[PDB]
């Protein structure tokens, strides 16, 4: 595609050269929300369709949380070609996040480091924004374009569980699925919620609140986890997920590790690292969680996806759906159709009838 080359070689590096990453992101969100996007030519074939989490997904490629933190660009994101959209993380009260600068590009590594710290418009603002297009979303969902809402907690909150509970109550009725984000590396103490006792307590409350919602407004509940967990952490999470009937896992958030070989000048900035250096660490975590849950717990795979091959590797490792964010920074909007086109070609080449046949295929080898 000509657009791919142009965006990759000319548009994005020029956007990068003119703007700091946070300003560039704000502009990208603005343009997306207005539908100012290149022609997403790609037509989703039937082999890309996936049924999971109580929904049809027209294609398995979603936008990861963090790009549209406040629910401002959902429709533009479907227009960009994503098969599902996840917004957030959203915190109960509005909060500004960390002091700037708080996001950094590592172009030599095709990576990003960020320490936003849950900048959020808060539940009330996001609730009204989603309500204003609620019925349109109901039609998109029925048409195979579901919406996820990712929940965070306020910096100063005492009771983390009540923060998530409030999120379930307020945005649960507007979501096809909710994500309990306990893996941000940029909120103090948050990742300790992944520990077995804390996680069991937290998710019991979350699921209780969720089950209290009326049937048509009752979302699936997923937990998003870190790529930096011990084997013990992962066994415990799998055990709690099965004990409580958690509907799925998002694997993974950004890494606090700094893999050997990073070249970017900004590699030693504090924050979560995303993009290419995270890719295989994420894929291996998917592989492990799929095996630990016996392939019975839907996984959304995320981390360093920028091609059909990247997507297919996560799917074969056990992901039913995948997401991307960082690749947009470097490739722009044409990366979405690129991933889908390459994925379809590889599925055919490898003998799969469709995405569904490929899920977890590595484990049946
Ligand atoms: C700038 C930025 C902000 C992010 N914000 C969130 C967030 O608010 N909540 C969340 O669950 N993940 C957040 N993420 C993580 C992404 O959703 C994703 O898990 C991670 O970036 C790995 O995927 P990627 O390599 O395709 O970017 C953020 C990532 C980036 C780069
Ligand atoms: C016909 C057009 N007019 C404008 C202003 C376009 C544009 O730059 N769109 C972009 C560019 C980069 C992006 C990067 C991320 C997300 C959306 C994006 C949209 S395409
Ligand atoms: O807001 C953040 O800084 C943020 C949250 C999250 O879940 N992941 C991330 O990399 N950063």
């Amino acid at each position: 595609t000509g657009d791919e080359r142009f965006y990759a070689e000319h548009l994005m590096p020029t956007l990068q050269g003119l703007l700091d990453p946070e300003s560039a992101h704000r502009l990208a969100v603005r343009f997306t929300s207005l539908g100012l996007l290149p022609r997403a030519r790609f037509q989703d074939s039937d082999m890309l369709e996936v049924r999971v989490l109580g929904h049809k997904f027209r294609n398995p490629v979603g936008i990861a949380a963090g790009f549209d933190k406040h629910g401002e660009a959902v429709d533009g994101l479907y227009k960009m070609g994503f098969g599902f959209v996840e917004i957030g993380s959203v915190t109960p009260k509005p909060q500004e996040g960390n002091p700037r600068p708080r996001v950094f590009r590592l172009p030599e590594d095709q990576a990003v480091i960020n320490r936003y710290g849950f900048n959020s418009h808060g539940l009330s603002v996001v609730e009204h924004r989603l309500r204003a297009r609620q019925q349109k979303q109901a039609k998109l969902t029925e048409d195979g374009l579901p919406l996820g809402v990712n929940l965070g907690k306020n910096k100063t909150s005492v009771d983390a569980a009540e923060d998530y509970a409030e999120g379930v109550r307020v945005l649960g009725p507007l979501a096809d699925y909710l994500v309990v984000n306990v893996s941000s590396p940029n909120t103090a103490g948050l990742r300790s919620l992944q520990g077995k006792a804390e996680l069991r307590r937290l998710l019991t409350k979350v699921l209780q609140e969720r089950d209290g919602l009326r049937r048509v407004h009752r979302p699936a509940v997923l937990v998003k986890i870190a790529p930096d967990l011990t084997s013990q952490d992962k066994e415990d999470i799998a055990s709690v997920v099965k004990e409580l009937g958690i509907d799925g896992l998002i694997v993974t958030n950004t890494t606090v590790s700094r893999p050997a070989g990073l070249q970017g000048a900004l590699r030693s900035e504090t924050g979560g690292l995303s993009g290419k250096p995270l890719r295989d660490l994420s894929t291996q975590t998917i592989r492990e969680m799929y095996a630990l849950t016996q392939g019975r717990v839907p996984i959304i795979g995320v981390g360093g996806v920028s091609s059909g091959q990247d997507a297919l590797e996560k799917i074969r490792a056990g992901a039913s759906l995948v997401q991307l964010y960082t690749a947009l920074t470097f490739w722009g909007p044409p990366v979405v159709g690129k991933v889908k086109r390459e994925l379809e070609a590889l599925l055919k080449e490898q003998g799969f009838g469709g995405v569904t046949d490929a899920i977890g295929a590595d484990h049946r080898r």
